[PDB]
Formats: structure tokens, sequence, C-alpha cells
């Protein structure tokens, strides 16, 4: 499948796209304003993310540091970055159909809109200010809104029982941007879309 990887804030991120155990295409690119980026995923790719990372200082070799959404210290992502990182989430090709979502659960650092380019499906988005309104215990060092496990590492937070309710922290986050998943048990805000989809990930999608 096809993604255009759009940045349409006012300032430079760096996107990321990894299954975890592996970049996705080249991993990671910058963006300035505007900027697109069109990257192929794999069909059948299971646990795909893409994110936005928020200053960063690279090297000529591609080694540095992001102050959100950090994979290791590398512009070319072949692993998950740390919180907090609002995520573009998706399962391709799984039983004939495309799985897609935002989650909030390793927190939010940059507005997103996440949508097919293709018939069948709606998308979804969560363009609030999370992190102007961020409760003052989970607000970052570099800018963004962690979330509660990340913070606290707690059970009831990090849902490591399998047994777990909404917080109060959740819902912060449940209130803001309803269509994206707030914690590790919400009602899922999956959206389910024709196998082979192509979509588009737009960062900063009002303006
Ligand atoms: C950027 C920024 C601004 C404020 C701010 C933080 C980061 S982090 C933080 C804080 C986090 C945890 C706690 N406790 C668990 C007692 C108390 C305060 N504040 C209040």
């Amino acid at each position: 499948a096809t993604f255009e990887i759009v940045n349409r804030c006012s300032y430079t991120v760096w996107a990321a796209a990894s299954k975890g155990d592996a970049a996705l295409d080249a991993g990671g690119r910058q963006l300035n304003s505007g900027e697109s980026w069109t990257i192929n995923v794999e069909p059948g790719t299971k646990g795909g993310k893409i994110w936005a990372r928020t200053d960063c200082y690279f090297d000529d070799s591609g080694s540095g540091i992001c102050k959100t959404g950090d994979c290791g210290g590398l512009l070319r992502c072949k692993r998950f970055g740390r919180p907090p990182t609002t995520l573009a989430e998706f399962s391709l090709n799984q039983y004939g159909k495309d799985y897609i979502d935002i989650s909030n659960i390793k927190g939010f650092n940059v507005p997103m809109d996440f949508s097919p380019t293709t018939r069948g499906c709606r998308g979804v988005r969560c363009a609030a200010d999370i992190v102007g309104q961020c409760p003052a215990k989970l607000k970052a060092p570099g800018g963004g809104c962690n979330d509660a496990c990340t913070v606290f590492q707690t059970s009831e937070y990090c849902c490591t029982t399998g047994k777990c309710g909404p917080t109060e922290y959740s819902r912060f986050f449940k209130r803001l941007c309803p269509d994206a998943f707030s914690y590790v048990l919400d009602k899922p805000t999956t959206v389910t879309c024709p196998g082979s989809s192509n979509y588009r990930v737009t960062f900063c999608p009002t303006a």
C-alpha cells in the first residue's frame, strides 16, 4: 500500500515509520512545513506505526536525538519511538481487510489526521490542543503530553493484568480526542477499510 505523509505544521517534523523490529520503507525523513513523503508498505504488514518526532538533531551519518519520539538515536527508525507520540497504527490485508486507528496510549506530541485516499471507509483524527491543556503531571520536558503509564508505571495505568478501567488521565485524552484510543482496554475506535487501501497521514491537519 501507499502512504502519503504530509507535514502541514508550521514547524519541521521528522516522520517515522516502523513495525517495531524493522523500518517501513526508509524508516524516517525530515519534513519541512508543507513537504510530503510517499512511502510503500508491503501488503500483509501487521503492527505498523507512523509518527512524528520534534526538535531533532542528526549528524551526517543519520545519528542524533529528538525531544519527542526518538527511536534510539536514528534518523531511519527501526524501532518504535519514545513517548510522547501520537500514533497512526495499522495492520494491512488481515483476512481481506485493513485496520487503522489513532492512539494516544503513548501520549500525544503532534495533531494528526489518518485518512484513506481510496474508497470504502472514513478517516480518524485527533487535532485538539492536547499539549496546551495537558495536566501538569503529564507534561513532558520536551513538548508533548505523556500517557499515565509512561509517567507512573502502575498496573492500572499500564493495564498489566489485562484488567483495568479508565482513569482521570485516560479521560482527559478521550474527552479531547474521542476517536483515538485513550487506554489499552478503551472501546475500540478502529476503522475497517478494504484490503489494500491507500492512505494519507497529515500532521497538523487544521490550518
Ligand atoms: C514541562 C513540564 C512542566 C511542568 C511539569 C512537568 C513538565 S512534569 C511535572 C510534574 C510531574 C510529576 C509530578 N509528581 C508525580 C508529583 C509533579 C510534577 N510538572 C508540574
